[PDB]
């Protein structure tokens, strides 16, 4: 869920300029067919790249030292 939350957000530029005049709703929907049919591969590293966040914000709070 993650990584197509930020792979929306980069992805969002390319198809709002590759579809001109589309609406927000519709640029959702776009984002999930451009999901599906891209490779499986590709998938995984946004995931990782969320996990490997989860990790770090571990590491800012253990030196934040907070509630």
């Amino acid at each position: 869920m993650s990584a197509y939350m930020l792979w929306l957000n980069a992805s969002r530029e390319k198809i709002k300029s590759d579809h001109p005049g589309i609406s927000i709703t519709d640029l959702s929907k776009k984002a999930g067919e451009i999901w599906k049919g891209m490779s499986k591969e590709k998938k995984e590293e946004w995931d990782r790249k969320a996990e490997d966040a989860r990790r770090d914000y571990e590491k800012a709070m253990k030196e934040y030292e907070g509630g």
